[PDB]
Protein backbone atom coordinates (compact mmCIF):
# COMPACT_ATOMS: atom_id res chain seq x y z
CA UNK A 1 0.00 0.00 0.00
CA UNK A 2 1.40 3.51 0.98
CA UNK A 3 2.50 4.40 4.59
CA UNK A 4 1.66 7.98 5.40
CA UNK A 5 4.20 8.17 8.22
CA UNK A 6 6.76 5.46 7.39
CA UNK A 7 7.25 6.69 3.80
CA UNK A 8 8.73 9.87 5.32
CA UNK A 9 11.31 7.96 7.46
CA UNK A 10 14.93 6.90 6.76
CA UNK A 11 14.02 3.22 6.24
CA UNK A 12 14.07 1.22 2.91
CA UNK A 13 10.84 0.86 1.01
CA UNK A 14 8.96 -2.46 1.08
CA UNK A 15 10.04 -4.33 -2.03
CA UNK A 16 13.28 -2.27 -2.27
CA UNK A 17 16.23 -4.46 -3.37
CA UNK A 18 19.09 -3.83 -0.92
CA UNK A 19 22.67 -4.74 -1.98
CA UNK A 20 24.61 -2.22 0.17
CA UNK A 21 25.20 -1.70 3.98
CA UNK A 22 25.10 1.66 5.71
CA UNK A 23 22.99 4.55 6.96
CA UNK A 24 19.99 5.76 5.01
CA UNK A 25 20.87 9.41 5.89
CA UNK A 26 23.82 11.08 7.80
CA UNK A 27 24.28 11.79 11.46
CA UNK A 28 22.59 15.14 12.20
CA UNK A 29 24.64 17.92 13.57
CA UNK A 30 21.69 20.10 14.55
CA UNK A 31 18.71 18.49 16.23
CA UNK A 32 15.21 19.91 16.95
CA UNK A 33 15.14 21.31 20.54
CA UNK A 34 11.42 21.40 21.04
CA UNK A 35 9.21 18.46 21.68
CA UNK A 36 6.68 17.44 18.98
CA UNK A 37 3.09 18.53 19.59
CA UNK A 38 0.43 16.16 20.86
CA UNK A 39 -3.33 16.65 20.17
CA UNK A 40 -5.02 19.20 22.33
CA UNK A 41 -5.62 18.06 25.95
CA UNK A 42 -2.59 15.68 26.12
CA UNK A 43 0.90 16.40 27.41
CA UNK A 44 4.33 14.65 27.62
CA UNK A 45 5.58 13.33 30.96
CA UNK A 46 8.80 11.44 31.55
CA UNK A 47 7.95 8.58 33.87
CA UNK A 48 10.14 7.95 36.97
CA UNK A 49 9.80 4.19 37.24
CA UNK A 50 11.65 4.27 40.56
CA UNK A 51 8.43 5.83 41.97
CA UNK A 52 6.11 2.96 42.88
CA UNK A 53 2.94 4.89 42.05
CA UNK A 54 4.16 5.88 38.56
CA UNK A 55 5.42 2.34 37.83
CA UNK A 56 2.00 1.04 38.76
CA UNK A 57 0.35 3.53 36.35
CA UNK A 58 2.53 2.12 33.55
CA UNK A 59 1.78 -1.45 34.59
CA UNK A 60 -2.02 -0.59 34.38
CA UNK A 61 -1.74 1.13 31.01
CA UNK A 62 0.02 -1.92 29.50
CA UNK A 63 -2.13 -4.47 31.33
CA UNK A 64 -5.26 -2.84 29.83
CA UNK A 65 -3.98 -1.68 26.44
CA UNK A 66 -0.84 -3.54 25.30
CA UNK A 67 -0.31 -6.35 22.73
CA UNK A 68 -3.02 -8.97 22.15
CA UNK A 69 -2.70 -12.11 20.05
CA UNK A 70 -4.20 -12.19 16.57
CA UNK A 71 -7.55 -13.58 17.91
CA UNK A 72 -8.01 -10.96 20.60
CA UNK A 73 -8.13 -13.57 23.38
CA UNK A 74 -4.85 -12.94 25.39
CA UNK A 75 -3.10 -9.68 26.32
CA UNK A 76 0.44 -9.46 27.76
CA UNK A 77 0.58 -8.77 31.44
CA UNK A 78 4.18 -7.61 32.20
CA UNK A 79 4.68 -7.31 35.96
CA UNK A 80 5.96 -4.11 37.54
CA UNK A 81 9.29 -5.74 38.51
CA UNK A 82 9.61 -7.18 35.00
CA UNK A 83 9.12 -3.66 33.57
CA UNK A 84 11.98 -2.41 35.78
CA UNK A 85 14.22 -5.22 34.45
CA UNK A 86 13.37 -4.43 30.80
CA UNK A 87 13.39 -0.58 31.16
CA UNK A 88 16.30 0.09 33.55
CA UNK A 89 19.22 -1.96 32.15
CA UNK A 90 22.73 -0.40 32.20
CA UNK A 91 22.76 3.02 30.54
CA UNK A 92 18.98 3.70 30.81
CA UNK A 93 18.03 7.41 30.62
CA UNK A 94 15.02 9.07 32.21
CA UNK A 95 14.00 11.05 29.15
CA UNK A 96 13.74 7.77 27.22
CA UNK A 97 10.75 6.58 29.44
CA UNK A 98 8.34 8.76 27.44
CA UNK A 99 4.73 8.96 28.71
CA UNK A 100 1.64 10.81 27.48
CA UNK A 101 -1.00 12.03 30.05
CA UNK A 102 -4.44 13.65 29.78
CA UNK A 103 -3.78 17.24 31.00
CA UNK A 104 -6.98 17.53 33.17
CA UNK A 105 -7.24 14.09 34.79
CA UNK A 106 -3.47 13.18 34.56
CA UNK A 107 -4.51 9.68 33.27
CA UNK A 108 -1.62 7.87 31.58
CA UNK A 109 -2.71 7.15 28.00
CA UNK A 110 0.48 6.55 25.96
CA UNK A 111 4.10 5.36 26.32
CA UNK A 112 7.17 4.56 24.30
CA UNK A 113 10.72 3.65 25.44
CA UNK A 114 14.31 3.47 24.33
CA UNK A 115 17.19 1.62 26.02
CA UNK A 116 20.81 1.72 24.72
CA UNK A 117 22.39 -1.33 23.09
CA UNK A 118 25.48 -2.08 21.08
CA UNK A 119 24.36 -4.03 17.99
CA UNK A 120 26.33 -6.17 15.59
CA UNK A 121 24.73 -6.13 12.13
CA UNK A 122 26.75 -8.11 9.49
CA UNK A 123 30.25 -6.63 9.62
CA UNK A 124 29.44 -3.44 11.57
CA UNK A 125 29.02 -2.84 15.31
CA UNK A 126 27.08 0.38 16.09
CA UNK A 127 25.69 1.93 19.35
CA UNK A 128 21.93 1.92 18.82
CA UNK A 129 18.77 1.97 20.93
CA UNK A 130 16.09 -0.72 21.24
CA UNK A 131 12.55 0.66 20.96
CA UNK A 132 9.89 -1.19 22.97
CA UNK A 133 6.62 -0.75 24.89
CA UNK A 134 4.94 1.59 22.37
CA UNK A 135 1.33 1.76 23.59
CA UNK A 136 -1.68 4.02 22.92
CA UNK A 137 -4.78 3.62 25.10
CA UNK A 138 -7.65 1.77 23.33
CA UNK A 139 -9.90 4.89 23.50
CA UNK A 140 -7.20 6.88 21.55
CA UNK A 141 -6.54 4.38 18.72
CA UNK A 142 -6.40 5.31 15.00
CA UNK A 143 -5.92 9.06 15.72
CA UNK A 144 -2.20 9.11 14.53
CA UNK A 145 -0.82 9.47 18.08
CA UNK A 146 1.74 6.59 17.46
CA UNK A 147 3.75 8.61 14.85
CA UNK A 148 4.04 11.50 17.33
CA UNK A 149 5.47 9.11 20.02
CA UNK A 150 7.86 7.61 17.39
CA UNK A 151 9.11 11.07 16.25
CA UNK A 152 9.46 12.26 19.86
CA UNK A 153 11.55 9.26 21.01
CA UNK A 154 13.60 9.63 17.78
CA UNK A 155 14.36 13.26 18.64
CA UNK A 156 15.34 12.41 22.22
CA UNK A 157 17.64 9.64 21.02
CA UNK A 158 19.23 11.97 18.41
CA UNK A 159 20.01 14.50 21.18
CA UNK A 160 22.16 11.78 22.81
CA UNK A 161 24.11 11.30 19.47
CA UNK A 162 22.51 7.97 18.40
CA UNK A 163 21.22 7.64 14.82
CA UNK A 164 20.18 3.93 14.47
CA UNK A 165 17.63 1.74 16.27
CA UNK A 166 16.46 -1.84 16.35
CA UNK A 167 12.85 -2.84 17.06
CA UNK A 168 10.38 -5.75 16.59
CA UNK A 169 6.67 -5.74 15.85
CA UNK A 170 3.96 -8.18 14.78
CA UNK A 171 2.96 -5.86 11.89
CA UNK A 172 4.57 -5.41 8.47
CA UNK A 173 6.26 -1.98 8.01
CA UNK A 174 8.94 -0.72 5.67
CA UNK A 175 11.15 -2.87 5.71
CA UNK A 176 11.82 -6.10 7.78
CA UNK A 177 15.43 -7.20 8.10
CA UNK A 178 14.17 -10.64 9.22
CA UNK A 179 10.85 -12.36 9.82
CA UNK A 180 10.35 -14.92 12.60
CA UNK A 181 7.50 -17.25 13.35
CA UNK A 182 6.57 -17.95 17.00
CA UNK A 183 5.85 -21.52 18.24
CA UNK A 184 4.44 -22.85 21.48
CA UNK A 185 5.07 -26.03 23.59
CA UNK A 186 2.15 -27.14 25.76
CA UNK A 187 3.01 -27.80 29.37
CA UNK A 188 -0.47 -27.91 30.94
CA UNK A 189 -2.77 -29.00 28.02
CA UNK A 190 -5.98 -29.38 30.12
CA UNK A 191 -5.84 -25.62 31.00
CA UNK A 192 -4.63 -24.57 27.48
CA UNK A 193 -7.65 -26.39 25.90
CA UNK A 194 -10.11 -24.94 28.61
CA UNK A 195 -9.04 -21.35 27.88
CA UNK A 196 -8.92 -22.07 24.09
CA UNK A 197 -5.31 -21.32 23.62
CA UNK A 198 -5.17 -24.89 22.24
CA UNK A 199 -7.77 -27.23 20.75
CA UNK A 200 -8.17 -30.94 21.42
CA UNK A 201 -7.17 -32.90 18.33
CA UNK A 202 -10.02 -34.87 16.56
CA UNK A 203 -7.51 -37.70 16.49
CA UNK A 204 -6.51 -37.72 20.18
CA UNK A 205 -8.35 -38.10 23.36
CA UNK A 206 -7.55 -35.80 26.35
CA UNK A 207 -5.80 -38.80 27.95
CA UNK A 208 -3.53 -39.27 25.00
CA UNK A 209 -2.83 -35.45 24.75
CA UNK A 210 -1.81 -35.34 28.45
CA UNK A 211 0.48 -38.27 27.77
CA UNK A 212 1.94 -36.75 24.50
CA UNK A 213 3.08 -33.56 26.44
CA UNK A 214 4.05 -35.20 29.74
CA UNK A 215 7.62 -34.47 30.85
CA UNK A 216 10.10 -35.92 33.35
CA UNK A 217 9.96 -34.53 36.88
CA UNK A 218 13.66 -33.45 36.85
CA UNK A 219 15.97 -32.41 34.07
CA UNK A 220 18.17 -34.93 32.24
CA UNK A 221 21.52 -33.05 31.87
CA UNK A 222 24.02 -33.66 34.59
CA UNK A 223 25.30 -30.70 36.56
CA UNK A 224 22.52 -28.24 35.69
CA UNK A 225 22.04 -25.54 38.34
CA UNK A 226 20.94 -21.84 38.52
CA UNK A 227 23.46 -19.23 37.45
CA UNK A 228 25.29 -17.55 40.35
CA UNK A 229 27.46 -14.42 40.64
CA UNK A 230 30.66 -16.46 40.10
CA UNK A 231 29.34 -17.52 36.69
CA UNK A 232 28.90 -13.95 35.26
CA UNK A 233 32.30 -13.97 33.39
CA UNK A 234 31.92 -17.40 31.84
CA UNK A 235 28.27 -16.70 30.78
CA UNK A 236 29.58 -13.54 29.14
CA UNK A 237 32.36 -15.50 27.38
CA UNK A 238 30.03 -18.29 26.23
CA UNK A 239 27.37 -15.85 24.91
CA UNK A 240 29.88 -13.60 23.12
CA UNK A 241 31.51 -16.57 21.30
CA UNK A 242 28.19 -18.22 20.45
CA UNK A 243 26.60 -15.08 18.92
CA UNK A 244 29.39 -14.59 16.33
CA UNK A 245 27.69 -17.11 13.98
CA UNK A 246 24.55 -14.86 13.52
CA UNK A 247 24.06 -11.62 11.56
CA UNK A 248 22.02 -9.46 13.96
CA UNK A 249 23.08 -9.75 17.63
CA UNK A 250 23.66 -7.68 20.74
CA UNK A 251 27.17 -7.01 22.03
CA UNK A 252 26.86 -7.12 25.83
CA UNK A 253 29.35 -5.97 28.43
CA UNK A 254 29.89 -8.09 31.55
CA UNK A 255 27.57 -5.71 33.45
CA UNK A 256 24.85 -6.14 30.83
CA UNK A 257 25.22 -9.96 31.05
CA UNK A 258 24.74 -9.71 34.80
CA UNK A 259 21.57 -7.58 34.24
CA UNK A 260 20.01 -9.71 31.51
CA UNK A 261 20.81 -13.18 32.95
CA UNK A 262 21.31 -13.13 36.71
CA UNK A 263 18.20 -14.93 38.04
CA UNK A 264 15.28 -12.95 39.40
CA UNK A 265 12.26 -15.01 40.55
CA UNK A 266 9.21 -14.53 38.25
CA UNK A 267 11.22 -12.43 35.78
CA UNK A 268 14.30 -14.22 34.42
CA UNK A 269 15.73 -17.76 34.92
CA UNK A 270 19.19 -18.89 33.75
CA UNK A 271 20.62 -22.35 34.36
CA UNK A 272 24.21 -23.29 33.67
CA UNK A 273 25.75 -26.81 33.07
CA UNK A 274 28.79 -27.31 35.34
CA UNK A 275 30.75 -30.42 34.33
CA UNK A 276 32.77 -33.02 36.33
CA UNK A 277 35.77 -30.71 36.15
CA UNK A 278 33.92 -27.69 37.54
CA UNK A 279 33.77 -25.92 34.13
CA UNK A 280 30.55 -24.20 32.91
CA UNK A 281 30.04 -25.25 29.32
CA UNK A 282 26.39 -24.37 28.45
CA UNK A 283 23.46 -22.32 29.68
CA UNK A 284 19.74 -21.91 28.99
CA UNK A 285 17.50 -18.95 29.88
CA UNK A 286 13.83 -17.94 29.66
CA UNK A 287 11.81 -15.02 30.88
CA UNK A 288 8.38 -14.97 32.65
CA UNK A 289 5.56 -13.07 30.90
CA UNK A 290 1.92 -14.02 31.75
CA UNK A 291 -1.05 -13.15 29.47
CA UNK A 292 -4.46 -11.99 30.72
CA UNK A 293 -7.20 -14.32 29.46
CA UNK A 294 -9.63 -11.67 28.27
CA UNK A 295 -13.22 -11.72 29.62
CA UNK A 296 -12.94 -15.28 30.94
CA UNK A 297 -14.98 -16.21 33.99
CA UNK A 298 -12.75 -18.97 35.47
CA UNK A 299 -9.00 -18.89 34.62
CA UNK A 300 -7.75 -15.30 34.53
CA UNK A 301 -4.02 -15.64 33.62
CA UNK A 302 -1.97 -17.86 31.26
CA UNK A 303 1.50 -18.55 32.82
CA UNK A 304 3.97 -18.41 29.87
CA UNK A 305 7.77 -18.74 29.69
CA UNK A 306 9.67 -17.32 26.71
CA UNK A 307 13.00 -18.69 25.37
CA UNK A 308 15.72 -16.07 25.71
CA UNK A 309 19.39 -17.02 24.89
CA UNK A 310 20.50 -20.68 24.90
CA UNK A 311 24.21 -21.42 24.44
CA UNK A 312 25.59 -24.99 23.86
CA UNK A 313 29.27 -26.04 23.56
CA UNK A 314 29.17 -29.60 25.12
CA UNK A 315 25.50 -30.44 25.83
CA UNK A 316 23.40 -30.95 22.68
CA UNK A 317 20.99 -28.09 22.09
CA UNK A 318 18.08 -30.56 21.90
CA UNK A 319 18.84 -31.75 25.47
CA UNK A 320 19.30 -28.21 26.80
CA UNK A 321 15.86 -27.27 25.40
CA UNK A 322 14.30 -30.40 26.89
CA UNK A 323 15.85 -29.26 30.25
CA UNK A 324 14.25 -25.83 29.78
CA UNK A 325 10.78 -27.39 29.23
CA UNK A 326 11.16 -29.56 32.33
CA UNK A 327 12.21 -26.64 34.43
CA UNK A 328 9.38 -24.43 33.17
CA UNK A 329 6.89 -27.19 33.99
CA UNK A 330 8.37 -27.56 37.48
CA UNK A 331 7.94 -23.83 38.01
CA UNK A 332 4.17 -23.99 37.21
CA UNK A 333 4.18 -22.56 33.65
CA UNK A 334 1.31 -23.55 31.26
CA UNK A 335 3.17 -23.03 27.94
CA UNK A 336 6.74 -22.39 26.71
CA UNK A 337 7.13 -20.03 23.73
CA UNK A 338 9.99 -19.69 21.27
CA UNK A 339 10.75 -18.04 17.95
CA UNK A 340 12.36 -19.79 14.97
CA UNK A 341 15.50 -17.69 15.15
CA UNK A 342 19.12 -18.74 15.94
CA UNK A 343 19.33 -22.62 15.79
CA UNK A 344 15.83 -23.00 17.14
CA UNK A 345 14.39 -24.80 14.04
CA UNK A 346 16.78 -27.71 14.90
CA UNK A 347 14.58 -28.53 17.93
CA UNK A 348 11.04 -27.06 17.58
CA UNK A 349 9.37 -30.01 15.83
CA UNK A 350 11.42 -32.66 17.73
CA UNK A 351 10.31 -31.30 21.07
CA UNK A 352 6.60 -31.18 20.23
CA UNK A 353 6.24 -27.40 19.68
CA UNK A 354 3.36 -26.34 17.41
CA UNK A 355 3.60 -23.34 15.05
CA UNK A 356 1.58 -20.22 15.97
CA UNK A 357 -0.40 -17.93 13.80
CA UNK A 358 1.71 -14.81 13.20
CA UNK A 359 5.13 -13.26 12.65
CA UNK A 360 7.48 -11.17 14.81
CA UNK A 361 9.23 -8.86 12.28
CA UNK A 362 12.71 -7.34 13.04
CA UNK A 363 13.59 -3.86 11.82
CA UNK A 364 16.47 -1.40 11.75
CA UNK A 365 15.93 2.40 11.65
CA UNK A 366 18.35 4.39 9.45
CA UNK A 367 20.37 1.32 8.40
CA UNK A 368 20.25 -0.25 4.92
CA UNK A 369 21.44 -3.87 4.60
CA UNK A 370 20.22 -7.11 2.99
CA UNK A 371 17.50 -9.04 4.78
CA UNK A 372 18.43 -12.34 6.43
CA UNK A 373 16.85 -15.71 7.18
CA UNK A 374 15.33 -16.32 10.66
CA UNK A 375 18.28 -18.67 11.43
CA UNK A 376 20.65 -15.71 11.22
CA UNK A 377 18.70 -13.46 13.61
CA UNK A 378 20.48 -13.61 17.05
CA UNK A 379 18.66 -10.97 19.08
CA UNK A 380 15.64 -11.36 21.45
CA UNK A 381 13.60 -8.33 22.77
CA UNK A 382 11.12 -8.74 25.66
C1 LIG B 1 17.55 6.85 15.87
C2 LIG B 1 16.42 6.54 16.88
C3 LIG B 1 15.16 6.01 16.20
C4 LIG B 1 14.11 5.53 17.24
C5 LIG B 1 12.74 5.18 16.69
C6 LIG B 1 12.82 3.95 15.79
C7 LIG B 1 11.46 3.43 15.20
C8 LIG B 1 10.56 2.86 16.29
C9 LIG B 1 9.17 2.45 15.78
C10 LIG B 1 8.25 1.88 16.85
C11 LIG B 1 8.64 0.45 17.34
C12 LIG B 1 7.65 -0.09 18.39
C13 LIG B 1 8.10 -1.47 18.89
C14 LIG B 1 6.98 -1.99 19.78
O1 LIG B 1 6.72 -1.52 20.86
S1 LIG B 1 6.02 -3.32 19.18
C15 LIG B 1 4.61 -3.31 20.29
C16 LIG B 1 3.56 -2.26 19.79
N1 LIG B 1 2.46 -2.13 20.71
C17 LIG B 1 1.24 -2.71 20.59
O2 LIG B 1 0.99 -3.48 19.64
C18 LIG B 1 0.28 -2.47 21.65
C19 LIG B 1 -1.21 -2.44 21.21
N2 LIG B 1 -1.38 -1.41 20.14
C20 LIG B 1 -1.25 -0.09 20.31
O3 LIG B 1 -1.00 0.37 21.45
C21 LIG B 1 -1.45 0.82 19.12
O4 LIG B 1 -2.24 0.05 18.14
C22 LIG B 1 -0.10 1.26 18.48
C23 LIG B 1 0.55 2.28 19.47
C24 LIG B 1 0.88 0.10 18.18
C25 LIG B 1 -0.38 2.00 17.14
O5 LIG B 1 -1.32 3.08 17.38
P1 LIG B 1 -2.69 3.24 16.57
O6 LIG B 1 -3.16 1.83 16.23
O7 LIG B 1 -3.60 4.07 17.34
O8 LIG B 1 -2.21 3.88 15.19
P2 LIG B 1 -2.02 5.46 14.87
O9 LIG B 1 -3.27 5.90 14.09
O10 LIG B 1 -1.63 6.20 16.08
O11 LIG B 1 -0.78 5.40 13.87
C26 LIG B 1 -0.85 4.65 12.68
C27 LIG B 1 0.57 4.52 12.14
O12 LIG B 1 1.38 3.76 13.10
C28 LIG B 1 1.96 2.68 12.37
N3 LIG B 1 2.16 1.59 13.30
C29 LIG B 1 1.20 0.82 13.85
N4 LIG B 1 1.73 -0.08 14.70
C30 LIG B 1 3.06 0.16 14.73
C31 LIG B 1 4.13 -0.45 15.44
N5 LIG B 1 3.99 -1.51 16.32
N6 LIG B 1 5.35 0.06 15.22
C32 LIG B 1 5.54 1.09 14.38
N7 LIG B 1 4.55 1.69 13.65
C33 LIG B 1 3.33 1.22 13.89
C34 LIG B 1 1.03 2.34 11.21
O13 LIG B 1 1.64 1.50 10.22
C35 LIG B 1 0.68 3.78 10.81
O14 LIG B 1 1.83 4.31 10.09
P3 LIG B 1 1.65 4.53 8.51
O15 LIG B 1 1.20 3.11 8.08
O16 LIG B 1 0.59 5.64 8.34
O17 LIG B 1 2.96 4.96 7.97
C1 LIG C 1 0.48 -15.98 24.19
C2 LIG C 1 0.45 -14.62 23.58
N1 LIG C 1 0.02 -13.62 24.32
N2 LIG C 1 0.10 -12.61 23.36
C3 LIG C 1 -0.35 -11.34 23.90
C4 LIG C 1 0.57 -12.82 22.12
C5 LIG C 1 0.93 -11.75 21.14
C6 LIG C 1 0.88 -14.25 22.20
C7 LIG C 1 1.42 -15.02 21.06
C8 LIG C 1 2.94 -15.34 21.18
O1 LIG C 1 3.76 -14.14 20.83
C9 LIG C 1 5.10 -14.36 20.89
C10 LIG C 1 5.66 -15.60 21.11
C11 LIG C 1 7.07 -15.68 21.14
F1 LIG C 1 7.61 -16.93 21.36
C12 LIG C 1 7.93 -14.60 21.04
C13 LIG C 1 7.35 -13.36 20.81
C14 LIG C 1 5.94 -13.17 20.72
C15 LIG C 1 5.38 -11.87 20.39
C16 LIG C 1 4.46 -11.61 19.34
C17 LIG C 1 4.04 -10.32 18.93
C18 LIG C 1 4.57 -9.25 19.66
N3 LIG C 1 4.36 -7.90 19.57
N4 LIG C 1 5.12 -7.26 20.54
C19 LIG C 1 5.80 -8.11 21.24
C20 LIG C 1 6.58 -7.66 22.45
N5 LIG C 1 8.03 -7.41 22.15
C21 LIG C 1 8.75 -8.53 21.54
C22 LIG C 1 8.10 -6.17 21.25
C23 LIG C 1 5.47 -9.49 20.72
C24 LIG C 1 5.91 -10.78 21.12
MG1 LIG D 1 -3.80 7.05 17.78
Amino acid sequence: RSYQFWDTQPVPKLGEVVNTHGPVEPDKDNIRQEPYTLPQGFTWDALDLGDRGVLKELYTLLNENYVEDDDNMFRFDYSPEFLLWALRPPGWLPQWHCGVRVVSSRKLVGFISAIPANIHIYDTEKKMVEINFLCVHKKLRSKRVAPVLIREITRRVHLEGIFQAVYTAGVVLPKPVGTCRYWHRSLNPRKLIEVKFSHLSRNMTMQRTMKLYRLPETPKTAGLRPMETKDIPVVHQLLTRYLKQFHLTPVMSQEEVEHWFYPQENIIDTFVVENANGEVTDFLSFYTLPSTIMNHPTHKSLKAAYSFYNVHTQTPLLDLMSDALVLAKMKGFDVFNALDLMENKTFLEKLKFGIGDGNLQYYLYNWKCPSMGAEKVGLVLQ
